[PDB]
């Protein structure tokens, strides 16, 4: 059972569909579902909540119907995110709140709720977080997301020493530039990578595949960057 | 005019006296007065975003507008992560990471507005380089911090405003057989507001005993 | 083809059993071979390394893939560590990945082929440990140039990446990394799958890094 | 006393004016003296370590040591990196980190054996942070040089020997619009070797316009 937040598109859209194809059991966290009805309609192991993760009350009656309905997942992989593009004058508290909602706070409460079953059962858990460059190098028109994101490079870590005792692995993949609904500004893309090539959801999804892996197993607390050499200078 | 949060205690205290006693005009802003000439002192949450407005507002009033913000307000949760709830986890991120934000954005605002240059100190911790146990939220807007400080940097960095943060250590894990005091992260603030600190912006400068060193 | 330095100890031996077993032509360096080409060279010696290429460059053989894992590691108080034994660490940790890595990426620019290169590195090239002084160095030097020979050669399809294991209470995991946790992503990196990543440092070390 | 390597040209001059005119004993290393008081001028090349432990047996008989050590003597090769040839990649590093690690080792072996509280100074690079073309040698040698401060900052902090860096951008890519001088490493050097700096090992402080923000 992997549980995967941002269902509705990108990343966790391309993680929804191949994990479904290697016969995971998935649940699917989204604030919307156009892009995931067809599926809804299909007897695939697929579960399906539609709920704003910003909502830290919704998030509680996520896991009040999970452990209602016997679904511990094995791993969570936190792809749910938002980006701001304003100028930070023109950024409003409430906005950059919801940037750290979404963006690391979910992340965290998520994180905490599979960790306390997961100390519960003694199982084995994993979780992933996608963080971003922005977690590392800062842009202009960002003072949310790249703050979120550094934040949450910064829990990964700290929730790998939190429960590494116990066998739960806490990681973070940083994209770089990848082609989702989320994103001459192309020739800029490419003179600040190294590789002349597109960033794709596959990119990512193959590095969760790596980090849930048996060949993970000393593997926690570290930031996988997948990013064509963005941050490499 | 330097504005100084967390002022009732510790490092934002010590800055009280430091640059009260160096001719600075002090707006010290924090949610205890306990511990406290041209000195403004303000009582405020800084988790309440509606207050920070509201002191922007008198601020407005009294034409009164900072020239220096030292954003050292801060709480440390030392929780283990399973029972540190919500609101909790969001407190802490609040005061340590959206009071900084919110308290930054106003004084550019302004110093846009004027056309004058401006400069930012935020008080970060190794805990933002190096995670600890018992500290989600600590580490998490530690970290925050230190992104919003190059973001910020980067943001306004034309208009010739500053912004840069300090992580102190402890103010065996320790490379320094001593103690890291107050007047070590004064010293810092000090230096990185001078003249001397022209060119240095989006940088965090660490304090801390060799403690991040391996 | 793939060459692997370090091959008669380690993480290098455990690539040479793992690639042969996977269908690859492996070349083997390494100064011992008491444990596929082998070549028994000395790689702080620099005019055997351009021996090793010229005699490569009549047989046919520049590598697809190389992963320099030849490493030394001295523990000594830093006062004792002599000028000799500083520059030989720094020779075979640093200097040897790096004409090694301009020689594999000249035949690959001229061949109009893709390459790639694993520097195998350490959680010592991230934070500093005492009585280690060249071995930190020369860890914090190989970061630095995976991720300069990154930006260097990306538009020719030659991708650098480094690793940085832990040791293979300090650690957040109760288990010891094993050859093989840096072999599977060893594997990874070198895969298709890999094709968007270069200038990265994998840490691969329980936890160690954390905090 | 304080010992400069670099002291003909750029930062390491700065610093010859700058500690002269301070009352400081300095002894000048470089391999040219054409820009060259108590001041003791020693032509060397820095790459030969014959010479530098010629120079400390000479040293140890006038019975000179330094009390602080600032590391300035640089190279930069701009070279495409398939035309770096072995002799060139050796030969910066010889200079931008084995000597700082001899000159370093030198010192502290007479700080240790005295009992004195010694001070070491690195000059790195924005380099030593981030990647650029057509620098290998000089990346891989400032990012040796950060980790040779952590690491010689852990092995000497029982020995009140503190060692930190400054990593200089440029002395668009920058939040500033303006230039470094060679007066804003000289002021953080200062402010590193004084007694404000107490607590402050491991570091490396990061002097560069915003550049490394992001
Ligand atoms: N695409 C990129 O270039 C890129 C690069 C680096 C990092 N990232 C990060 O990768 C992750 C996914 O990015 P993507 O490109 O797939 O984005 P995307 O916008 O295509 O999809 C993100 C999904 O998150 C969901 N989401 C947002 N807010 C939510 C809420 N309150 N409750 C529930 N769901 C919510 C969205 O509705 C959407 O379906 C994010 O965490 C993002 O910041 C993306
Ligand atoms: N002392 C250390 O070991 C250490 C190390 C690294 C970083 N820091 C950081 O340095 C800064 C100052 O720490 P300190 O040791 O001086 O702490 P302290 O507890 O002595 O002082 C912090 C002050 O912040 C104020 N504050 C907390 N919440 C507030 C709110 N909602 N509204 C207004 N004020 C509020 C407190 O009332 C207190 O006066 C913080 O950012 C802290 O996280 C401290
Ligand atoms: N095992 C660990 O805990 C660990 C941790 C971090 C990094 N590393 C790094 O991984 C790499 C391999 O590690 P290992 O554990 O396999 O060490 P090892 O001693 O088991 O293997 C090292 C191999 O490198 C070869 N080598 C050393 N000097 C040489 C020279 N001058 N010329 C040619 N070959 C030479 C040795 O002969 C040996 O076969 C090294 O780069 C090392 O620094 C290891
Ligand atoms: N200027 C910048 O923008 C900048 C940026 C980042 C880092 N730095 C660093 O700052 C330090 C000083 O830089 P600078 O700009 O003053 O450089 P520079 O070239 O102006 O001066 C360096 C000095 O080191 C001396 N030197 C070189 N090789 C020597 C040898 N083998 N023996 C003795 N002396 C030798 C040179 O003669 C020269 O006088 C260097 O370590 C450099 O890498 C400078």
């Amino acid at each position: 059972i992997i549980m995967i937040s941002g269902a509705n598109s990108g990343i966790g859209h391309a993680c929804i569909k191949y994990f479904l194809e290697k016969s995971f059991h998935v649940i699917a966290l989204d604030i919307n579902n156009n892009n995931l009805i067809d599926y809804m309609k299909t007897d695939m192991p697929l579960k399906v909540v539609q709920i704003d993760l910003s909502n830290s009350e919704a998030i509680h009656n996520l896991f009040t119907q999970l452990d209602l309905e016997k679904l511990s997942p094995d791993i969570l992989i936190n792809a749910a995110g938002i980006r701001e593009i304003t100028p930070v004058l023109h950024l409003s508290d409430d906005m950059f709140k919801k940037v750290i909602d979404v963006n690391l706070v979910a992340p965290f409460i998520l994180s905490r709720e599979v960790a306390k079953r997961w100390c519960e059962s003694k199982i084995k858990g994993c979780i992933v977080n996608i963080a971003s460059v922005s977690g590392l190098m800062a842009e202009p028109e960002r003072a949310a997301y790249v703050a979120s994101k550094h934040a949450l490079i910064g829990l990964t870590k700290q929730m790998a020493m939190e429960f590494g005792k116990q066998n739960i692995r806490v990681n973070s993949i940083s994209p770089g530039v990848i082609r989702t609904e989320l994103t001459a500004l192309m020739s800029m893309i490419k003179s600040n990578q190294s590789l002349d090539t597109w960033g794709l959801p596959q990119d990512i999804v193959s590095c969760i595949e790596y980090l849930i892996s048996d060949q993970a197993r000393f593997i926690t607390g570290s930031n996988f960057v997948i990013d064509g050499g963005w941050t490499a200078g």
